[PDB]
């Protein structure tokens, strides 16, 4: 049933949050998953709300794979948790624990955490832009049916419960694939920096402890 897989479906259900990131190149409008990745989303939805990810570049671009931003330090050594030097229930210094669920997956579109290993998530994210067929590639056996289709339209299935995914691309995937361009010969285009504007939060959540 394709219903129990959140990211199949582009309406936001009723414990999914919504946000409209606004970039250099357009508007990217994702909803989150605070059912599956409940620190994920508040860690997120949170360091938004703030303006921490204001004026941030994407510092890195690769076609056909993702797009990461979240790096105060510009280059994917920096960024924090908004736990780290607060709650080391949530965060012992290093960051928060991975979210691993049998109902998300790197496909197209899907927002994840990055990481420097398992359970130091901080505040880099990344969108998987990949347009490859990937279906045929897959371990049937060990994906949900939903999800082997899914697949066909791309993705990155080697991520897959390695690194948590808390959301999804429901509206200017355009974009997604319009930054992820500038990787294309690269060597004949003009130098650009692909920066947030603005994380606009449409369909807040919140978490109680």
């Amino acid at each position: 049933d394709a219903s129990q897989f959140p990211q199949l479906t582009k309406e936001v259900g009723k414990e999914e949050a919504k946000v409209v990131m606004r970039t250099s190149q357009g508007d990217i409008t994702l909803k989150l998953f605070p059912k599956y990745a409940p620190l994920a989303v508040e860690n997120f939805l949170t360091h938004a709300k703030k303006g921490y990810y204001d004026n941030l570049t994407f510092h890195r671009v690769i076609n056909d794979f993702m797009i990461q931003s979240g790096d105060p330090k510009g280059d994917g050594t920096g960024g924090e948790s908004i736990w780290k030097g607060k709650d080391p229930k949530k965060d012992a210094g290093n960051g928060f624990v991975n979210e691993i669920s049998p109902f998300l997956y790197h496909i197209r579109g899907a927002l994840a955490m990055a990481n420097a290993g398992a359970n130091t998530n901080g505040s880099q994210f990344y969108i998987n832009q990949n347009k490859k067929n990937q279906s045929k590639g897959l371990s049937s056996t060990n994906y949900p049916k939903p999800i082997i289709s899914a697949y066909e339209h791309g993705g990155n299935p080697s991520l897959d419960g390695g690194y948590t995914v808390f959301g999804q691309v429901i509206d200017g995937m355009d974009v997604v694939d319009k930054i992820a361009a500038t990787s294309i010969n690269q060597n004949d285009k003009p130098e650009q920096d692909i920066t947030i504007t603005s994380i606009d939060i449409v369909k807040d959540y919140r978490f109680k402890n």
